[PDB]
C-alpha cells in the first residue's frame, strides 16, 4: 500500500550579530590647557589614551588600516607632522606623515586579551607665522581582515 | 499546528502537503523555508518558494500516540515591503493508506 | 457511493506592519544663543543629541546611508566643512565634507540595544566676508539593508 518517500530532515541555525571591533575614541585638543602653542613653534604632543579597541570573546586577530584623509589640508599649516601610534603594551605599530599617510597596525591574540589602547605621539612644527584655531585632523580606521 | 486523528483501524498514512500560493508570497519574501516537525522530534517535511511539495508519511508506531505537526519558518521580508494579514494556504492530501 | 476528494487544507497569516527604523531629529541652530559666529571666522560646533534611531524589538542590524544634498550650495559660503557623525557609545562612524558627501554608518545588535544617538561635530571656516542668515543643510537618511 504505502510506498514511503524515504526522506527525513535535520536543520540548524547560526546567529551572526556583531561586528568584530569597537573603535572608542577620545579626541585630542593638543594645545590643551595649562600649556601653549605658538606660531612657528616646534615640539611634541602626546595623548596616551586615544583609540580603544574592544572585541568580542570570539575575535582574536584584527588588521586595521589607519588613513589620514585631510593630510593635504594640514600641509598648508604644518612643516612636518609625524604621528606615532603607540600599540598595546609599549609596542609602536604605526607611523603617519604628510607624505606617507597609511598605516597597517595589526593585533594578535595576546594583545587583544588585555585591551588594545592606541595612544598618539605627534612631532610638529607650525609653518612660519600661521595662526589658526581648532584645526581638524580626521583618520579613517578600516578593519580589513579578521579571524 | 496540524493534528492527525485516525480510526482504530488505520495504521499507515502518506500525506502530500502542497503550497499553492507560493507564487504570491514570492512578491513579499526573499526566502521562506517551512520545516514540518513530525511526531516525536522527527522532521519529515520541507517547503520553500522553489520546492513546494512535501511527502510526510507516518507509521504505526507514530499514529499510536497522535501525530502533531508543528511548523518552523525561516524568513526574510523583501526590502521595504509592508503588508497586513498575508495568507499562506497548504493543501493536505491523503494519497495512500492501509 | 461517495468517492471522497482527498484534499484538506491548512492556512496561516503573517503581519508585517512597521518599518525597521525611526529617525527622530532635533535640528541644530549652530551659532546658538550665548555664543556668536562672525564672517570669516574659524572654529568648531557640536551637538551631542541630533539623530536618534529607534528600532522594533525584532530589528538588530541596520545600514544607513547619509547623504548631503545641498553641499553645492554651502560651497558658495564655506571654505571647509567637515561633519563627524558620533556613533552610539563614543564610536565615530561617519564623515561628510563638501567634496566627499556620502556616509555609510552601520549599526550592530549591541549598539541598537541601548539606543543609537548620533551627535554631530562640525569644523568650519566661513568664506571671506560672507554674511548670511539661517542657512539650511539637509541630509538624506536612507536605510539600505536590515535584518
Ligand atoms: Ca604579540
Ligand atoms: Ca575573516
Ligand atoms: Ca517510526
Ligand atoms: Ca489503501
Ligand atoms: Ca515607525
Ligand atoms: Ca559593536
Ligand atoms: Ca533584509
Amino acid at each position: 500500500s504505502v510506498t514511503s518517500d524515504r526522506t527525513y530532515y535535520g536543520y540548524g541555525d547560526v546567529s551572526v550579530k556583531n561586528e568584530p571591533v569597537n573603535v572608542v575614541v577620545s579626541p585630542f585638543s593638543f594645545p590643551g590647557a595649562n600649556a601653549s602653542l605658538s606660531s612657528g613653534g616646534q615640539g611634541v604632543f602626546k595623548k596616551p589614551d586615544w583609540i580603544r579597541v574592544v572585541n568580542q570573546s570570539d575575535v582574536e586577530n584584527v588588521k586595521l588600516e589607519i588613513d589620514w584623509v585631510n593630510a593635504n589640508q594640514a600641509a598648508n599649516y604644518f612643516d612636518y607632522a609625524r604621528i606615532l601610534v603607540t600599540g598595546p603594551n609599549g609596542q609602536v605599530k604605526g607611523y603617519l606623515s604628510l607624505q606617507h599617510g597609511k598605516a597597517w597596525i595589526t593585533l594578535d591574540a595576546e594583545e587583544l586579551r588585555e585591551g588594545a589602547v592606541l595612544g598618539a605621539v605627534m612631532y610638529y612644527e607650525v609653518k612660519e607665522g600661521v595662526l589658526a584655531s581648532r584645526l581638524p585632523l580626521v583618520f579613517k580606521v578600516r578593519v580589513v581582515e579578521t579571524g
